[PDB]
């Protein structure tokens, strides 16, 4: 009843989700020129020496990895964040072609892909809990350019044939998310949402400012996914992405002058 497809795409998602016409939608352009430098933001501390990783599931609109979030394993804190926020899984969102793909845009400029750090607040309990606040969940967004492969990456990469369409998952124990971080841990932020449905307003956003390079060969493996199941027709997993959504009564911040 949602994706990405001709009759079911983002433009849809209204009537099923009246939220996604609110006032804190994601993604967002990020316009350079006005967020402005906030001299407040605390240092942002990315933990994730104790990452458990657990499993890899193609859940028919991304594929997610998902850790272990029983204790304080992979944990974010600092930067806009109050209090701690454990890491659940990441996922991406990719393009047909190298000039889309992204969610977030850098004015107006798309990149090849998009990586979503899903993490949620500890005061919550469980994901499930925090997902209904507007504090509940805080989402390292990393831009995916298309040049030199990273090899932090390739792990992932060379998993998906086996799990190729809906619903297939695979062990996926051991992997180190740290090895998909840029150099910088400059960010823009700003608060927000989910960016498939539900579509709830329960995002703090932290988007670096430093791309990740991946290559053109490793992003190919990402488009050769499938969105249906196993013996249906194939549609192939590209152009997973929602466009950007209307600002509104927000201002995104920057942690670098
Ligand atoms: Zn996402």
């Amino acid at each position: 009843h949602w994706g990405y497809g001709k009759h079911n795409g983002p433009e849809h998602w209204h009537k099923d989700f009246p939220i996604a016409k609110g006032e804190r939608q994601s993604p967002v352009d990020i316009d350079t020129h006005t967020a402005k430098y906030d001299p407040s933001l605390k240092p942002l501390s990315v933990s994730y020496d104790q990452a458990t990783s657990l499993r890899i599931l193609n859940n028919g609109h991304a594929f997610n990895v998902e850790f272990d979030d029983s204790q304080d394993k992979a944990v974010l804190k600092g930067g806009p964040l109050d209090g701690t926020y454990r890491l659940i899984q990441f996922h991406f969102h990719w393009g047909s072609l190298d000039g889309q793909g992204s969610e977030h845009t850098v004015d107006k400029k798309k990149y090849a892909a998009e990586l979503h750090l899903v993490h949620w607040n500890t005061k919550y309990g469980d994901f499930g809990k925090a997902v209904q606040q507007p504090d509940g969940l805080a989402v390292l967004g990393i831009f995916l350019k298309v040049g030199s492969a990273k090899p932090g990456l390739q792990k992932v990469v060379d998993v998906l044939d086996s799990i190729k369409t809906k619903g297939k998952s695979a062990d996926f124990t051991n992997f180190d998310p740290r090895g998909l971080l840029p150099e910088s841990l400059d960010y823009w932020t700003y608060p927000g949402s989910l960016t498939t449905p539900p579509l709830l307003e329960c995002v703090t956003w932290i988007v670096l400012k430093e791309p990740i390079s991946v290559s053109s060969e490793q992003v190919l493996k990402f488009r050769k996914l499938n969105f249906n199941g196993e013996g249906e027709p194939e549609e192939l997993m590209v152009d997973n992405w929602r466009p950007a959504q209307p600002l509104k009564n927000r201002q995104i911040k920057a942690s670098f002058k």
